[PDB]
């Protein structure tokens, strides 16, 4: 217990799903939280099911909005201290190949799913380094990051970006002695409401021909992976890539 | 010889350095070529010196341009006949930290490595599928495509993208029998214009701590790859990552 | 705490460095240990100095003797109960190019770093399978799975076996559903006696173009991973390689 | 033409399938040709298949004998003059996987597959550099130094070693400028004696969950990419893998 003692996080997309996991085993690890999410509905009720306003709060940001990243890390400082820890998970899909999407689905995603996650490692950078902090982005990627899928094309891309831009953050971090550490979690396909609310979906993805274990993963997961890289247990990982997937990209 | 009998190819960033090198080759192997440029005096002296333009011309074109992306397809179908090959080369780079990077340069450049490699993409499947041409599209990524440099944030976001994306649309074209292959092209440092114009970029390039032969490529090197991934040779080849580096990612 | 509850876990080479770190927090999250090494005075030693028989014993063993291997199994449960955890910790080094390894310097190397590893591998296999222990292997690779050096062939060869064989089995196992994980972990420069027993070694390695955080890392580092692994937090992650080096890969 | 023009090449295994492919095309490229197998029939129909004793030779010699590895070098100098160029291409396979591998069957295919492209590439570093031939060594390994596959644990093994162990020679001769360079070529399912022996093979090979392109290559595929890797158009690639499977790994 206690593997994440005195630090402060930011979890964007924390509000359902996965990200809500990882606030939930943050919280319980001893962290203090700020979950983000658009809907402010969906938010105070996610923050409230964890704990008190003194482990965990709520902020409305839409991950894609630059100067809404300023006022998240202010709040968060207000509520909690300085922040030592970024999960950028906040993160959407288009269902569409390469051939077939559009400029504007294509230019929605990469604000979210690029944009968005370089506006918080960019900003986290600056916030974070040289505060003895220990401080730890994680970015969230995907078995997408990785290997291809035809229906994936704008996802794929993002995925893929946000892998090797995060490389480079580990590396300018380390080099200059930022006490920051940066690194990427790729989930396999996990169960999440999203998925229950997709008839078939969960079966072609226990496929065994996609999922080896012949099942999907869920939200704790991911939670699990991501405590190790918020922890100083990770201090020496940096610039590195953790695979969560069932065997997806083994075979 | 005759590598390319029958090819009609676009190669963007056509008019200097590697591209040049490709387009020339290519010409060499009997392809006919249309290259791209921003400028015009060097694109038009640039396809002067390949060949008549019977076998190659300029078509001014930034690659960020989506509406001249349709053009650049059209005037080269008029020129050549139907294009099998497009070789998506231009891209810039920004010297700087993902921490020091302005939102304005992070846009500029994925505009050109990013957008205009989706663009040319794209349309190169929409153009070149189910016509039996051996098609063929190669992007260009790089070494910062696999690895980290501190000093390339928005670059190496760029190039993970086209790494990932190429895959996604060499899954789409295969398994629906579109005859078109998608493949990325990784350079490490080739003596180029540019770094010849950068004081002692030559001799830190060519550190063995950087790359091992103690030396930098020239841009035949990406050309001879390029020839192969253009060609029929290459048939089976799709949604592969190919480095043509000095040792550079092996250590 | 107790994250390793009920768990039974062998771990080879445990007597010393990355071993002992390893087998010293398994015992303080509750698994029971039985550690190798070739060295009774070692072993004994070390495995008095983490706990009482009850919790860790030292059983004598070259990892290359496949007979041994069966040795130690019975052993483990005759003092602990069914074995459910295996780090296939114990490796060697030599220090030669492929050019200038002798054969009989292969054949060593490879006896204790692929063939021992496949021995506790298969076995492992054999003995975890179908017992609903929430079994995982765990393969030490190393950064030299990814990455070549130089002077390091036969090692070369030997991790980057390793990292393919154990997906191969991680596959086979979730595909039978047999709750068995298989996965590697690849430590960067760690410090260790064998480090700290050569002048200059920590030097080298700490130089940024080897490790970007400018320092070589501790045992501990590699012991917290491989909780994680040993744990049902990792319950979904089979086939992966988990990479702990200071940012060693990332550039 | 004359891609290899005055190049002396080695190619293992070069009696039937892939490796007869490599030693047609390497010929008709102009180099000059020693292939090996095991058995003397079919190795001497294959050189008269191909052409003359002045440009293609056999050599009975099993990959796994280190002392006929010697002899071998020695005859293709006596013919040709000094070897250039070296494809470590033979290799077998079990259809095991780990857990059924049996210890004869583990040291058996890794005699061939690892031991014997460790020997082979060994002797021709010391043979082939400081001699300016523009040397290549070009050791064949598999989508299976990539992926895992259930059922070929030594396989996978054997080419995951074959893959990193080339990473570091390839290092050393850049580094030492040995002008040798060492690369890997990465098949995925081809058309070869051996599939066509298999009854149901192909079609399990060309399922779109295995091969995207929804069928497999034939052995000029990787004739051609060995010409590219052996040939001075790739002067500037060492330490790299070259994958050609139809998008197996894409995925
Ligand atoms: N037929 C259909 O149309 C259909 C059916 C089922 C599912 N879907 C999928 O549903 C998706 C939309 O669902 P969702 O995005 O709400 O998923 P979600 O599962 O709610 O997203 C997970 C978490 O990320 C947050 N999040 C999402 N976008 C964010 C952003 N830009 N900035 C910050 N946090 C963000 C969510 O909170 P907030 O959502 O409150 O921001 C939530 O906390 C569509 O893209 C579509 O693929 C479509
Ligand atoms: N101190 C300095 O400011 C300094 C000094 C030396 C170098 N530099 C570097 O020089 C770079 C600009 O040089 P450059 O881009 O002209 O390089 P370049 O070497 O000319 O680019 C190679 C090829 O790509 C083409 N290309 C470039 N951008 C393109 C686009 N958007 N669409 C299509 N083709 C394109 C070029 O033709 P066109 O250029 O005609 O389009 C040329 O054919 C700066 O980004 C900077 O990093 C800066
Ligand atoms: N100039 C020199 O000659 C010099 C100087 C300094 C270091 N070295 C290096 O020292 C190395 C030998 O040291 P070491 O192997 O004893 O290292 P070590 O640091 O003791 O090895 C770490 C752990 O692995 C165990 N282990 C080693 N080989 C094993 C095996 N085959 N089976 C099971 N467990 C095994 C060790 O216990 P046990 O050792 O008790 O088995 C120990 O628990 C040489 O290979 C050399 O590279 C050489
Ligand atoms: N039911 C069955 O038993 C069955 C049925 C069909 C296929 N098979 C498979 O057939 C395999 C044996 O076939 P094969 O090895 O002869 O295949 P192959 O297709 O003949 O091998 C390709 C090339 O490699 C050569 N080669 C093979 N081993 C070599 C070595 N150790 N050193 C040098 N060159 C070598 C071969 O010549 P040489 O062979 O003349 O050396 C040939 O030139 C078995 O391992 C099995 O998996 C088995
Ligand atoms: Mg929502
Ligand atoms: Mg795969
Ligand atoms: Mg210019
Ligand atoms: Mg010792
Ligand atoms: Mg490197
Ligand atoms: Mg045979």
């Amino acid at each position: 217990s206690n593997r994440l003692d005195g630090k402060v996080a930011i979890i964007t997309g924390g509000t359902l799903g996965i990200g809500l996991a990882i606030a939930t085993k943050f919280v319980e690890e001893g962290a203090k939280v700020m979950i983000t999410g658009r809907h402010s509905d969906v938010g105070e009720k996610a923050a409230k099911s964890v704990g008190t306003p003194d482990q965990i709060q709520f902020f409305q940001h839409d991950s894609s909005d630059e100067d809404g990243w300023t006022k998240l890390f202010d709040a968060t400082e207000k509520a909690f201290g300085p922040v030592s820890t970024l999960v950028n998970n906040a993160g959407i899909a288009v269902n569409k190949s390469v051939e077939e999407t559009t400029t504007a689905e294509w230019r929605k995603l990469l604000a979210v799913n690029l944009d968005g996650v370089f506006f918080g490692t960019r900003l986290g950078i600056q916030r974070m380094k040289n505060k003895g902090l220990g401080a730890s982005i994680i970015n969230m990627s995907s078995i997408f990051g990785f290997v291809g899928d035809p229906s994936l094309g704008a996802y794929n891309a993002s995925k893929g970006a946000v892998r090797i831009m995060s490389k480079s953050a580990a590396l300018d971090c380390a080099l200059k002695d930022y006490d920051v550490r940066v690194n990427t979690v790729h989930p396999g396909y996990i169960k999440t409401p999203l998925v229950d609310d997709l008839p078939g979906a969960e079966e072609a993805m226990s496929q065994r021909t996609k999922t080896p274990m012949g099942h999907i993963g869920e939200p704790n997961d991911i939670a699990y992976i991501c405590v190790y890289l918020a922890s100083n247990e990770s201090k020496f990982a940096t610039g590195s890539e953790f695979v969560v997937d069932g065997g997806y990209t083994a075979q």
